[PDB]
């Protein structure tokens, strides 16, 4: 029945009095979360979502003004938390919905208890006393070469996201969901993505936030987790998995999956 249910794809699993609410990165949609759930479904209810723009929603509802921004992203989120009666969720975001959990705890603390990230970034370009990972000119000059060939850079884009070698489950899988957006929603998020800067909102991010990503992911360098950690403004904890690539929960679940599950269960300490 629900009009914000249906449009980001909703599935609710499992119970309990706490919700772990699954958040997932561009090219992808919920079903990257396949392994990490059912070691979840005992012991909490779980609630995936899709983000608007994703290949599994109606493209009519991706509003191109609305979601140039990541607050539009943040509008969405407590919108779905709203509907379905969610307050002090443990957030489990990968990627992009980690910022846009982030942005979005901000604005209601009352829906979020705190969260755990993968593959988490504020800010792609370099600046600063600041690594990305890429020059900003580059990240310019990649964006313009995705407009006059879609084709080839999305072709291009899945090797260097799920990394590593070589043909495997994450490598046709992450290229089929990255081939089912619209070429103009996949083009206009990576604009929104390659544009936003969380760094200076870091500091106001109060809640508990547990930051996990790959040992060797090339959109996401260790320096950022490192730059997270020091940033925030509350909590903090990090742990990096010995693996490659941006999709280690897929990727890589058997090493994976322990840490998502010891980290949602685990608070850390005050001070
Ligand atoms: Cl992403
Ligand atoms: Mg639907």
């Amino acid at each position: 029945m629900s009009t914000v249910g249906s449009a980001h794809n909703v599935t609710v699993l499992g119970s309990g009095e706490t919700t772990v609410v699954l958040g997932h990165g561009f090219g992808t949609d919920q079903s990257v979360w396949k392994y990490l759930v059912p070691h979840l479904t005992d012991d909490y209810r779980v609630l995936l979502y899709d983000n608007m723009g994703a290949g599994t929603t109606d493209p009519n509802l991706y509003d191109f003004e609305r979601y140039s921004s990541l607050e539009g992203h943040s509008q969405d989120l407590i919108a779905i938390l709203e509907e379905f009666h969610v307050t002090k969720c443990i957030f489990v975001g990968h990627s992009l919905s980690s910022m846009v959990g982030a942005v979005s705890s901000i604005f209601r603390p009352d829906l979020f208890r705190k969260i755990v990230m993968i593959s988490a970034c504020p800010r792609v370009a370099n600046a600063d006393d600041y690594y990305g990972g890429f020059e900003e000119e580059d990240v310019n000059q990649l964006y313009g070469a995705m407009e006059e060939n879609f084709q080839t850079m999305m072709t291009g884009y899945a090797p260097i996201v799920v990394g590593g070698d070589l043909e495997s489950e994450a490598m046709q899988e992450f290229s089929r969901t990255l081939f089912n957006m619209r070429p103009d929603i996949a083009l206009s998020i990576c604009r929104m993505i390659s544009g936003y800067d969380l760094r200076p909102y870091l500091g106001l991010v109060v809640i508990p936030c547990h930051i996990i990503q790959s040992s060797k992911d090339k959109l996401v360098p260790v320096a950022v987790a490192e730059y997270l950690h020091r940033n925030f403004g509350g909590k903090s904890v990090v742990e990096l998995i010995p693996t490659e690539g941006h999709l280690p929960h897929l990727s890589a679940p058997d090493i994976t999956i322990p840490v998502l599950i010891r980290h949602i269960n685990q608070d850390i300490a005050d001070d």
